């Protein structure tokens, strides 16, 4: 049967979209993900990564790929986890080859809750497996995570030539920390990229406000 993983990255980042990532395979051919190494693409350079995201899409029977917007993170009437489930339902609505199984990882919420929300989305009836670590557990989730964080990367790589040298837009980050200051003070509030949301961005405001 075809099987599905779903996975995100730029979940805490205070710069830059939530991207979400849908990767699709025949369960005979999961052998082939073992083969390339998809376990071990953290410990690799963008370099390789890319290499391997290159051969990931030639051997995936389907893929997909959702940007989550700052303005609609900003504007979201529910919490993040609320949000990035029910992101993780539109993308997997939009598949073109529908699977019967779906994997993915629930990070900090319930496992039984957060795969609940996805099946009670769901426009076509499937199993959804939701676990901790799933990541690391499972071939095609780890295979839907370099979707996300290479696509992710390369919007950030491409943010930064419009906006300038922001960081890894991070709140922790110093370089971050100046960007977002700076542009503030310039200009009296932020561009499109920034989630007003973040604490770092909302305290920024404040200051600016006479401070």
């Amino acid at each position: 049967m075809k099987v599905a993983g779903v996975d995100e990255a730029g979940r805490g980042p205070v710069i830059g979209p939530l991207v979400i990532g849908v990767a699709v395979i025949d369960e005979k051919n999961i052998e082939r993900l073992r083969d390339i190494g998809v376990k071990d693409s953290k410990q690799l350079t963008p370099g390789q990564r890319e290499k391997l995201f290159s051969k990931l899409i030639d051997i995936l029977d389907d893929y997909y790929v959702l940007l989550v917007t700052p303005k609609e993170i900003d504007e979201r009437h529910h919490s993040m986890n609320e949000l990035e489930a029910e992101k993780f339902v539109v993308a997997l609505n939009s598949l073109r080859i529908k699977p019967q199984k779906i994997y993915v990882d629930s990070a900090d919420v319930d496992p039984k809750r957060f795969a609940s929300l996805i099946k009670a989305g769901l426009k076509y009836e499937a199993t959804v497996i939701a676990e901790h670590k799933a990541d690391a557990k499972y071939e095609i989730v780890s295979a839907a995570s370099i979707i996300a964080k290479v696509t992710r990367d390369r919007e950030i790589e491409k943010l930064k030539q419009k906006y300038g040298e922001f960081g890894s837009g991070y709140p922790s980050d110093p370089r971050t920390k100046e960007w977002l200051e700076e542009y503030y003070k310039q200009y009296g509030d932020f561009p499109p990229i920034v989630r007003r949301t973040w604490e770092t961005a909302r305290k920024i405001e404040e200051r600016f406000r006479k401070n």
